[PDB]
C-alpha cells in the first residue's frame, strides 16, 4: 500500500499477566450535567439506578468482568486475573467499557427519568489500574467505598443545613469546616433528627455487583399497560447489592470472585 | 485512609511531547449492527451522517481537535501536536473521545434513522497512535481513504452482482477474486452501466472534517448616540464550528489550501 | 536556561508497586568471548566463579536485593517487592546493575583467569521483568535452573563426542537431535563411564547467592606470601550455594526471602 | 516447560520510531569516587580523557550511534532517528551502552592513571530520552553544554580561593553566591590574573565525539602485470573513527560544518 507503514508506530499496552485489570469511568463534568438536569440532593435515586444499569449492560456485553462497585458518578469494573479477552490491551479494557457505558446511559434514560428530558449527551473519564495482589484489589475497593461513606455523611448534613436551616453553601461549608464523623452524626440527630444509619444503603455503601444464577424474568409493563410479561433471560445475570465490602463478611460469602 | 496506597499502581501514560496524538474509533461487530439494523448496502447515508454527527460533537466538547477523517465504521481525530489537554495522557484521550461518540450516537439515533428503530446501544473499540513528523500523520490519514477507496470500490460491485445479477455472496466473491482496480471499474461500466466516479463523493473519498469560521447575521438596533443613530445596522456573530468535506486528503492540494491545521 | 524544556520529554518508567523486580544479565556476544579467551568446554570454573563475584559485588553496592541466581553467561537479580530504592525506577535498576557488573568483572579478572589476559572489555545485555506473586517468581528461578541443566546435560555428552571420540561438531550435532534427557544419561554411561550426578553441583545446578551472617573473613596471600590474613568484614555476606531451588526444600529451609 | 509462561511478563519498551534516541549515563556516587583517587580541582585531565576513550568504545562496539558528548562524569550517546538495532527496545540501548562503559573504565584506567591504582570497580548511572525533532535533539546538547560551561566557570573560581587564597569550601560558597557570569569572570581576572577564554577547551566546552575518515597510507609491492611493474606504489586504507572535538555546538557553526549527522 507504502501507507501500511504507519501501523508500526502503535504501542504496545499489554496489562501485566496474572495480575486484576480494573477499568475506573467517572462522568465528566458531571457537577454542571447534575445542575442542568434537576438532580436530587444529596443523592438521587433516578442517577445511581441508571449508572447501575449501564455498568450491568457494560457486564452482559463484556467479558471476564467478575465485581463491579460504583458510587455517585463513577463505576470501577475488575476483569478476571487469568483473562485474555483482547490479549489483555490496556486501550481495549478502557474504550470497550467506556463506549458501552456511555451508550447505555442515553439508551436506558427514559428508565429512570420518566419526566427529566436528556437536554445534552454527557462523556465519561476512564482509566485502567492494575493490581498485582487479592489484597490489593481488595483494599482499592474498600478506598472506593470509604469514599462513597465519607462523602455521602458529609453532603447529607451538609445539604440539611442548606434546605432544611436555610443557611448558604458557603455558611454550611464552614460550619462544617474541621468537624469529625461522630459530629457530623450528631448535627443530624440533633438539628434535624434524623439518623444516618437508617438512611438508604444505597446511598451510604454504593451499590456492588456480582453474577448470580437466574431462572425467569417478569418484567412490568409501563396507553394503559401495567401487566407482568414472561420474558427468557441468561442462567445468570449482575445483580446489585449494596453491602460492606471492606469486611471480610462479604468476601467470605462469595469466595469465588478471588479462586477462580 | 491506609487504603490510598492503591493510587501508587496507577501507570503513566503520557504521549510524547510535540508529537500528534490520533484517537481511531471503530465499532464493535458493526457487521452485526448493520444486520439488525437495515443498514443500506454498499452504503447508508442515514449510518455515515450520524457518524459524522456524534464525530463533531467530539471536536466541540473536547479540545484541540485539528482535523477529523472518518470512513465506513470508523472515525480518527486529530489532536494539536504541541497539546497539553489533559497532561497529554493516552488514557483520557482514549476514553474522552470513545464515550462522548457513544453518547451522540445513541442521542442522535433519531436525526438520521427516523423510521427504524434503534433495538440496542452499540459498543466501541478505541485506541492511541502517536506521530512524531507530520508526513508521518499525512500518511496514516492517506493510508484510511485509500482503504475508504479500496474497500468501496469492492463493495459497489459487490453487492451490485448480489442485488441486481442476483448471484450468492461465495458467487460474487470468487468473481471478483484476483481482480484489479482498473476490472472492477469496467465489470461495473459494462454490466450495470455505472460509473464510479459518478458515485457520491461520501462514499468515494469519506469525511473529513475541519475547523471553518461560520458567521451568523443579524439586524441589531442602536441606542447611543442620540443623533439620528436609533436606525437599524447589520451584525455577524461569527462562531467556529467544524464543517463535513469529502475530498481528497492525499494529494497536497488539500493541505496547500488548509495550512493552518499542521502550521499551528 | 532556555534548554531545560527538555527534560520533559523523559518518560516515567516506574515498575508495579508491591511486586518483585528481576533484573537479568547476559554476556553480549559471550560466544565469541569464550573463543577469544579459551575457555573450557564444557564448563570453566575460572569464568563461572568470576560471574558469581561480580554478583556479589552488584549485591554489595546496590541496595534490596534478596536473592540473585547465575547460570552459563547470565545472572538475574531480585529485588525486594516493597523496595523504593530509586522510586523503583526501571532504568535505574537495569543500569546500576549491568554498570556495576560490567565494572567488577575486568577488576576481578586476574582473581580467576591469572595465566590467561583479558583482551577487551566485554559488554552485557540486561533487562527488567516484573513479577506480582510469590509463584510467579519462583517460576522464573526455577525456569533458569531448569534451562541450566537442560543445557549443561547436552553441552557434556556434547563434548564428550567431541573430545574424546573425535566427532565434529557437525556429527555431534546429529548424534543427538532427538534424543531425550535419559538416552543422553545413558551414552555419558556408556561410552564415556562417567556419571553426570557425580558432575560438579556447580555445572548442574548453577549458583545462587543468598545474604547469611559472617563474623570475619581469613584471606588467603597470592612474590613469596601465602599466609592469611585478618580482615575485618560486614555483619552479613551473600554466600554461593549450588542447589535446587525448583523444589520446596529450599524455601522451607529460608522463609525470609519471600516473607519479608 | 510448565515455566515458560513467565516470559509473557516482560513489558515492551520500543522507543517511538522516527526519533532519536539518546542514552545518557552518569558516574553513581562520583563525588566520592573524586576524593578516593586523588582527582585534580577543578578539572582533571586524566579523568576526562578516559571517560572519552569508553565513550570511544561504546561508538565502536555499539551501533548507530551519531554524536556522542560528554561533560565532567557524564555522556551522552544519540542513536540514528531511524535506526532499528535491538527493534529499538529502550532496555537494550540503556544496558549495552552503560556496561561497555563501565567495562572499558577499568580497562583504559592504566591508560590514563598511571600512577594512580583504582581502588574500586565504580557503578553508572543510565537513562533513556527520546526526542522527536533535530531541533529537540540539538536543544537537549546545548543544554548539556551550557551546564558544562556554568560548572566549569564556577569551579575554576571556586577552587581558586581555595587553593590560592586558601578560603574554606564554606567561605568560597558565600562569596560566590548571587553572583553573576560577568562577575566570576571579573574576579579571576583581578584576583588571580587568570583569563577563563584562555583555559583549555576541554572544560569549558566539553567533549564531542564525531565520526570521521581517517586514511592510513603504507607503501604496497606490485605482483602485476609483469611489465616493469615489480615497483611500489602508495595505499591509503581508510577507516572510519569517532573523533574528539572540544568546540561550540550550541551555535549553528557546528551544524553548518557537519550537515550528516541530522540529515541521514
Amino acid at each position: 500500500s507504502k501507507f501500511e507503514y504507519v501501523r508500526d508506530f502503535e504501542a504496545d499496552d499489554t496489562c501485566l499477566a496474572h495480575c486484576w485489570v480494573v477499568v475506573r469511568l467517572d462522568g465528566r463534568n458531571f457537577h454542571r450535567f447534575a445542575e442542568k438536569h434537576n438532580f436530587a440532593k444529596p443523592n438521587d435515586s433516578r442517577a445511581l439506578q441508571l449508572m447501575t444499569k449501564c455498568a450491568q449492560t457494560v457486564m452482559e456485553e463484556l467479558e471476564d468482568i467478575v465485581i463491579a462497585y460504583g458510587q455517585s458518578d463513577e463505576y470501577s469494573f475488575v476483569f478476571k486475573r487469568k483473562t485474555n479477552w483482547f490479549k489483555r490491551r490496556a486501550s481495549k479494557f478502557m474504550t470497550h467499557v467506556a463506549s458501552q457505558f456511555a451508550s447505555s446511559y442515553v439508551f436506558y434514560w427514559r428508565d429512570y427519568f420518566e419526566d427529566q428530558p436528556l437536554l445534552y449527551p454527557p462523556g465519561f473519564d476512564g482509566r485502567v489500574v492494575v493490581y498485582p495482589s487479592n489484597q490489593t484489589l481488595k483494599d482499592y475497593l474498600s478506598w472506593r467505598q470509604a469514599d462513597c461513606h465519607i462523602n455521602n455523611l458529609y453532603n447529607t448534613v451538609f445539604w440539611a443545613l442548606i434546605q432544611q436551616s436555610g443557611l448558604t453553601p458557603v455558611q454550611a461549608q464552614g460550619r462544617l469546616q474541621g468537624t469529625l464523623a461522630a459530629d457530623k452524626n450528631e448535627i443530624l440527630f440533633s438539628e434535624f433528627n434524623i439518623n444516618y444509619n437508617n438512611e438508604l444503603p444505597m446511598y451510604r455503601k454504593g451499590t456492588v455487583l456480582i453474577w448470580q444464577k437466574v431462572d425467569e424474568v417478569m418484567t412490568k409493563e409501563i396507553e394503559m399497560e401495567g401487566k407482568k410479561m414472561a420474558v427468557t433471560r441468561t442462567r445468570t445475570k449482575p445483580v446489585p447489592l449494596h453491602c460492606d465490602i471492606i469486611g471480610d463478611a462479604f468476601w467470605k460469602e462469595h469466595p469465588e470472585i478471588l479462586d477462580e
